[PDB]
């Protein structure tokens, strides 16, 4: 049913806010949504497909729960660029006085300043860093929005949903999830009602694409027995023309980079007779020409792409890059995106086709309902790429026919469960081993698992002294709680420890080895070749490194990996150009963006896990190294970006023109608004004298 939003028994100029969006109706899940109770607060999971307008639902709740009650209110997602999103749609509902924020990226604070604040847009990793802080505005946030709930099944961020999940169900909760197969036993785990829905705004039509004989010939058959033959060079190519034809947009999933890279260079070859808007292209490119945080490689090579209708999206291209890209196609002027799997998992993006070329059930069905636009297409068609008729039967059998894998928790692995644990002692305080194990339990695992890693956990974190026995109850040490605090993982923490306290203050590349190395620590690809001549340079390293040289081979491999990532980031630190690095490397500028990041909160964190362990030469070399990672800076320059709008660009341009130190700012306030502008000039000498002061 289509429920008009005058008939919601809500508050008029609420229901104002949302017929301003240029709603008239409810959706069907929506609508149903509502019947079950989603205002009075019941708890519900519902599932559906990705532009089934849950964001809807979630603000209904999140209103309607606030305007019942007091207190605060939780959106919480796996994804940055979701939270992003949501948070600029929640943010109409200032009209109604509520005052909407999101958590900062820092893991190390409490967000305190969010006492003032009502709807609060989080991620699972931050809220949950939140709970080991025990901020008091927290107590006030009586009602989740846990979003994209089948990340539990997620092997690296399934443990983190749980954590908040369990903690959320003391409260009150709304979650929200694609398919899942047992929704029974996670409704009923999570004490909510199921509402599970198969409605699309667009039909779906389900296809697979084969050869036979004549070698450009291709056979599609569809679900509903419907046969189809397209022509061509490939099965991608051929299908993605047929497409074109009929004003249609293509998305086109590959499973390597550099396989979305080639195919789309091969699609674009063939965009002869598909109708381009040029005006609104040659626009797109200027555009591309201009974005300063990207690669130049990686720009040309979508230049090339851009200007026939096509581009790729991958995570080797930087966030400026995929913007652009994304943005490009939701208004229909790039034709065709070649992806990895990636993008779909990403925001709201479809396609009139996608086409899968290289066939684990879940990300067919994610890639697959992106075909069809809501607003534009009748129908959307997704097809899968097989080799051979005799292969058809399998992929529809397994893919087109099935539900998805079950949910089944990921907290198995002494990973998860020493981290998980952990997490319980910072946010309870002290506890029996009985109160602990009862924490434990409320996990979404097997019993019977629990059982296995529950103990194995204790003692490791009472061996490697993160928590400490006091009688009838565990407490977490000093350094425990510090770890806590700064959520990075007890491996992790161990590593650190064991490398600080093991050896002398070393040379920078060290510790950025040190932290890389670690289950927190980023990973790159490393060439073949490229491995010979790291292995060469262990030989001829002067500096020592605080790790000892690994007898495994899979943990040898490791050790030579954070190499490379120290290397990367120390090219970094020396105000290497960036296209230097990348081609140096062999990376991308969205890969280096990732690494930077990741690299500044685990020398931040090693920083104060130093000063903790009371090692102050370390200590003084990694608050150093951090302020070097951080902005990608010679030392020579820390004094500099210091300044709120001062970052490396204009602190180089300083630098060389004279202009060292804070003092040299406020000295020569002439020389920088001749340098920054007159308004950025005046603010800059502003905050150098109130940070001398």
């Amino acid at each position: 049913e289509w429920m008009p939003i005058e008939d919601l028994k809500l508050p008029s100029n609420v229901i104002e806010i949302i017929k301003k969006r240029g709603i008239k109706k409810l959706n069907p899940p929506q609508t149903e949504a509502v019947k079950k109770g989603l205002l009075e607060g019941n708890r519900l999971l519902l599932t559906s497909p990705t532009g089934s307008g849950k964001t809807l639902i979630a603000e209904m709740g999140i209103i309607s729960f606030l305007l019942k009650n007091g207190g605060k209110a939780i959106y919480v997602t796996p994804l940055r660029a979701l939270t992003n999103e949501k948070y600029l749609t929640f943010k109409d509902w200032e009209l109604i006085g509520f005052k909407v924020a999101m958590t900062s990226g820092d893991y190390d604070t409490d967000d305190a300043w969010l006492k003032n604040y009502d709807i609060i847009i989080t991620t699972y990793e931050k809220l949950d860093s939140l709970w080991r802080h025990r901020p008091e505005w927290l107590n006030e946030v009586n009602y989740f929005v846990l979003d994209e709930l089948h990340y539990l099944n997620d092997p690296e961020r399934g443990p983190v949903v749980e954590s908040v999940t369990i903690r959320a169900k003391r409260r009150n909760l709304l979650a929200l999830s694609a398919t899942i197969s047992n929704y029974k036993q996670i409704a009923k785990w999570l004490g909510a009602e199921p509402v599970a829905t198969n409605w699309r705004p667009v039909p779906l039509i389900e296809g697979v694409i084969y050869p036979e004989r004549k070698k450009k010939e291709y056979n599609v058959i569809f679900k509903d027995n419907t046969t189809k033959k397209v022509h061509g060079d490939d099965a991608i190519i051929a299908y993605t023309l047929d497409s074109l034809s009929k004003n249609g947009q293509v998305l086109v999933f590959r499973n390597s980079r550099k396989m979305a890279e080639s195919t789309a260079l091969k699609i674009a070859n063939y965009m002869n007779f598909v109708s381009l808007d040029e005006n609104a292209l040659s626009e797109i490119l200027k555009q591309l020409d201009d974005i300063e945080e990207g690669g130049s490689d990686e720009k040309e090579l979508l230049k090339s792409l851009i200007s026939k209708g096509v581009a790729y999206h991958h995570a080797g291209l930087s966030k400026a890059l995929r913007d652009l890209i994304e943005e490009g196609f939701r208004q229909r002027k790039i034709k065709v995106i070649v992806a990895t799997p990636t993008l779909a998992a990403g925001v709201n993006l479809p396609a009139r086709t996608v086409i899968i070329g290289d066939i684990p059930i879940m990300e067919y069905k994610q890639m697959s309902g992106r075909a069809g636009r809501p607003g534009f297409d009748q129908i959307g068609e997704s097809i899968v790429v097989v080799r051979d008729k005799e292969d058809v039967d399998r992929v529809f059998k397994k893919y087109v026919l099935s539900d998805v894998e079950p949910i089944e928790s990921k907290l198995g692995s002494e990973r998860a469960f020493y981290t998980f644990l952990l997490g319980i002692l910072s946010a309870e305080g002290n506890l029996s081993e009985k109160q602990l194990e009862n924490f434990a339990y409320e996990s979404l695992l097997a019993k019977q698992l629990v059982d296995v890693y529950f103990d194995r956990a204790i003692r490791w974190l009472l061996e490697h002294s993160f928590i400490k026995e006091e009688g009838n109850t565990f407490a977490l040490t000093n350094f425990g709680k510090r770890v806590a605090d700064l959520y990075i993982n007890p491996f992790t923490a161990d590593i650190i420890r064991k490398g600080l306290e093991g050896h002398k203050a070393s040379c920078e590349l060290a510790y950025l080895h040190l932290l890389a190395f670690t289950p927190d620590g980023p990973l790159v690809s490393v060439g073949r070749n490229e491995e010979e001549e790291l292995i060469e340079l262990l030989e001829d390293l002067d500096c020592e490194l605080l790790i000892e040289e690994p007898y495994e081979e899979d943990e040898y491999s490791l050790y030579i990996n954070a190499l490379k990532v120290a290397l990367i980031m120390k090219d970094w630190m020396d105000e290497v150009d960036e296209d230097t690095i990348l081609s140096k490397y062999n990376i991308g500028s969205g890969d280096l963006r990732n690494m930077v990041e990741t690299m500044d909160w685990l020398t931040y964190s090693a920083y104060h896990l130093s000063r903790e362990l009371k090692l102050n030469e370390h200590a003084d070399k990694l608050r150093i190294l951090n302020l070097r990672v951080r902005d990608g800076i010679k030392e020579e320059l820390l004094e500099l970006v210091q300044i709120s709008g001062v970052g490396r660009k204009r602190a180089r341009l300083l630098y060389n023109n004279g202009i060292k130190e804070l003092g040299d700012v406020v000295m020569n306030p002439d020389k920088v608004k001749n340098l920054l502008g007159q308004k950025l000039g005046e603010k800059v000498v502003q905050e150098a004298a109130r940070l001398l002061n």
